């Protein structure tokens, strides 16, 4: 037996959530459906801008961990929070959804990182994340027999913008593949992948991931083609499995040259879309590691992001296992 | 014209919300439905056995302020926090929604109060508030100026528990009938009534209060009797205006021997009954500085009340105004 299923590694974050209307985000030079990253300052006047607001713990990889802990999975988490309120908050949330959640604050400053995330009336949402703590995250950080006991070690795109979250990561995917386990990343976000867009094909490339996430967007950017068909192709050529969602339209499971449609789950009304590709990466390890087929892992990530995206905030208030029984994925 | 319309003064509270069972309440000795103090000890037990939760600015007075000024009166609000993070969450809510706020901080310790809620199947809410920084609410907080200047100043019967506020109370009551206003307050929890009965009484019947509200469990508290028809003419008789809310049974408003009776709006579903009361309030508070007649009041009242009650969190995420217009409340 193993202690984990999935560890997950990422900026540990909480959630500050508005809605605005659309003109709110030109105003202030907020780029629409990304992750915008901003210093204490401009945090300070974004935050003097925000309507009233709601705080709920986040980051995208403690999303997921969530995820797959409410599917009945045995979920880790690495992250780096501050000693402060905020970081109370967030080591509560994760661990009283049964995650495992051990990572030491190293002090008080830099504070617990926050994104103030903006829901327009379309249900997208635009994150501008001050990441404080995080960027405290490293190889000290590196728990080893929990990398030794995880059938699979899922990592953040975004780790690359702190300074030493890689080497820490690097650690990671010694350690799993010396214990035979595998490794997973997401891409995270189109900017994220425009930023490091050689380092994630290397990561991918040189086999330090075994398993990669993305979304239509994180795709394109890259492969730097507005031709989706090409980057599905480079995509199963530069990655063992690659799971490619594309919002309403489902998702697509790659494996060589296998391929294996799903159908996203057909939505009354889309509430919040934060969220979405993190719970859809739940939905699919915990198929994975229950040893599923690759459509059912598909199925099951659809189930979960598609319930994600009919509330607000980012980890689902309802029960994942619970709906994929009734689902029969059970 | 004045600077305002409703001044509300309160025990400044950060919500950290969850659902539960029914058996959890009873495992956990919390009384359902009630406002449990709870000290930092038992403040942290409670939490290491709380699920996952969301945080959102509460208070009753503040949920009460956030309420008028969405509607599009002009509010403000006395309440202390602490210089930490849950109170910087706190000051930033209610100025965002348009409430003058004011109250400084008097340092970090005691830290900003904080009530764990917990949501029954029925929606039903069960508050457990160590009131911290509350405690230290006092005369020195009253800006003379900001009560000389608001039509209401309405207060919390919960300001009783911490050591100070009565006397601030009293002296709001002072400036406000100096300058011709209005005093009001809730009675708040059925065993806050039953601590401060005699205070309470003594309140209404010296004039210091104008406007009560209550439910039928605060009146029934308020009397000691099982006799609801009792309740309503002994509270008649005790204050110059009374607006009584009876849930799914609407409210009824009184003054002298005129009976105003109002119907609970069509509601989708109870989704969480807290601040349920407190935007009661806000809706018969914004009518009644308008000049509306006690049963148009009444009518915004039931209107606020049924649109908090059908969402998560104490303060409404939509317009009220909006809500007013379309119901022909204007
Ligand atoms: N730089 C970042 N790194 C990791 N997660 C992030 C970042 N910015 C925002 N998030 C998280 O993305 C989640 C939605 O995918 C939100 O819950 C938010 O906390
Ligand atoms: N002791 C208290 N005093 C004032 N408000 C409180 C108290 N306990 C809980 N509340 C608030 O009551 C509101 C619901 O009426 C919640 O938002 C919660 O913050
Ligand atoms: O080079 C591109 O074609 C490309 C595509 N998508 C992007 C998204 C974000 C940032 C850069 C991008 C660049
Ligand atoms: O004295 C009573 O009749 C009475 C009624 N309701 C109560 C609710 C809470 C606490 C004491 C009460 C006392
Ligand atoms: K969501
Ligand atoms: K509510």
């Amino acid at each position: 037996m193993t202690r984990f299923d999935v560890l997950t590694v990422g900026n540990a974050i909480v959630d500050i959530i508005s809605r605005c209307n659309d003109q709110f985000l030109i105003d202030n030079q907020i780029t629409k459906a990304a992750m915008n990253l901003i210093d204490a300052e401009r945090a300070e006047l974004l935050y003097s801008r925000m309507g009233p607001a709601l705080e709920a713990s986040g980051g995208s990889a403690g999303n997921t961990a969530a995820g797959v802990a409410n599917l009945g999975g045995k979920a880790a988490y690495f992250g780096n929070v501050a000693a402060d309120q905020l970081g109370d908050i967030f080591t509560h949330d994760i661990r009283a959804q049964g995650v495992h959640y051990q990572t030491k604050p190293k002090g008080a400053f830099p504070p617990t990182a926050r994104s103030m995330i903006f829901v327009t009336e379309d249900g997208e949402r635009s994150m501008n994340t001050y990441l404080g703590a995080c960027v405290e995250l490293g190889p000290e950080d590196v728990e080893a027999d929990v990398v030794a006991d995880a059938k699979v070690t899922y990592f953040e795109g975004y780790l690359w913008d702190p300074p030493r979250a890689k080497e820490a990561i690097l650690d990671c995917a010694r350690i799993a593949h010396q214990h035979g386990r595998e490794m997973s990343m997401t891409l995270s976000d189109s900017f994220c992948v425009d930023r490091y867009r050689g380092e994630f094909l290397d990561l991918m490339r040189s086999g330090k991931v075994d398993i990669v996430f993305a979304n239509r967007q994180e795709a394109l950017s890259l492969y730097q083609t507005d031709d989706f068909e090409e980057a599905l192709n480079r995509i199963a050529a530069d990655c063992k499995i690659a799971a490619v969602t594309m919002s309403e339209n489902g998702a697509v499971i790659l494996k060589g040259r296998e391929r294996y449609y799903v159908n996203a789950i057909r939505i009354r009304e889309v509430v919040d879309t934060t969220g979405a590709g993190d719970l859809f990466a739940s939905g699919f390890l915990y198929g994975y590691t229950q040893g599923r087929s690759l459509e059912d892992c598909g199925k099951l990530g659809c189930l979960a992001a598609g319930i994600v995206i009919q509330q607000i905030g980012p980890r689902p208030m309802t029960s994942l296992s619970e709906a994929a029984k009734q689902a029969g994925l059970i």
